[PDB]
């Protein structure tokens, strides 16, 4: 195809949660348009002084009210401030904002990346939520020190995933209320976005559906991107907790 000069701004936000393929998704989208997408990770790597400018957000969000009102539009301008020079989101904190972002780019498509409820808690119990009493939770905290993260981080953490699954406080302990709302977060989801501004992404479905709905071609020679598993993330952990910085270790996560 020929080339096309992208205008960078939001032009996909991806309402899928943690451990549905969104890091996999980032890197796919910035192969796709040279320019970076929001992800968790592009706040631990690049911008952690955005994690008291989510905290701030989330704080205020209660005060959307659903469009445009005046206290609206100030959380809107903070999003947008957030997200410039960004050309997509995924992950927590943005994934919840979904609608909101719909609003702000309105020229934007929406990604909905899912799976296997059993599946994704698993994933998410090893990585990004482990129960109160796993020892494995002291080693993710330990390694996540040597990244600078400090409880700040997990606040914004349980406070964009309480934002999304519209819940005022969250047993995050108790794997049956964390299914039930993963399971109405996905189903509202695709409730609430136009069928033609949505595409449901299942993990392994590769680059042709996304390429598709984008209007671009599948790039060349590229595989799409299988990134992030929760083995891979417990083999990080654990070369943090060894090594005690990143930058000793980097060499042997690439893609990361
Ligand atoms: N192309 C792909 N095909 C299949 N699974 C993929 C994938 N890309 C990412 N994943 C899976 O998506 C999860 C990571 O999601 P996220 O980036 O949102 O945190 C991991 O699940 P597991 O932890 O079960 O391995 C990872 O293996
Ligand atoms: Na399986």
């Amino acid at each position: 195809g020929a080339m096309i000069e992208s205008s960078t701004t939001i032009q996909v936000i991806s309402a899928g949660l943690p451990r549905t393929g969104t890091k996999s998704l980032k890197n796919a989208l910035e192969i796709i348009y040279h320019k970076p997408c929001y992800h968790m990770y592009e706040i631990i790597f690049n911008k952690q002084s955005d994690i008291i400018k989510w905290q701030n957000l989330i704080h205020d969000s209660h005060m959307i009210t659903t469009p445009l009102t005046t206290k609206t539009i100030a959380i809107y301008d903070k999003l947008k401030e957030l997200l410039d020079g960004y050309i997509a989101t995924t992950d927590l904190p943005t994934c919840g904002f979904y609608k909101d972002l719909m609003n702000i780019y309105p020229n934007a498509k929406v990604l909905l990346t899912i799976r296997d409820k059993y599946d994704w808690l698993h994933s998410l119990r090893k990585v990004v939520l482990p129960k109160s009493n796993d020892p494995w939770k002291l080693k993710i905290e330990e390694g996540d020190k040597v990244l600078g993260l400090n409880s700040d981080f997990y606040k914004l953490t349980e406070d964009s995933l309480k934002f999304a699954f519209q819940k005022d406080d969250l047993n995050f302990d108790d794997d049956q209320v964390l299914l039930e709302c993963y399971d109405e977060y996905n189903r509202l989801v695709q409730e609430t976005v136009p069928s033609d501004r949505l595409l449901v992404l299942r993990l392994g479905d590769g680059w042709e559906p996304l390429c598709k709905f984008l209007n671009v071609e599948i790039p060349n020679g590229i595989d799409y991107p299988c990134v992030n598993s929760h083995h891979q993330m417990t083999q990080l952990t654990e070369q943090l907790i060894k090594y005690k910085s990143l930058d000793a270790i980097i060499h042997m996560f690439p893609d990361l």
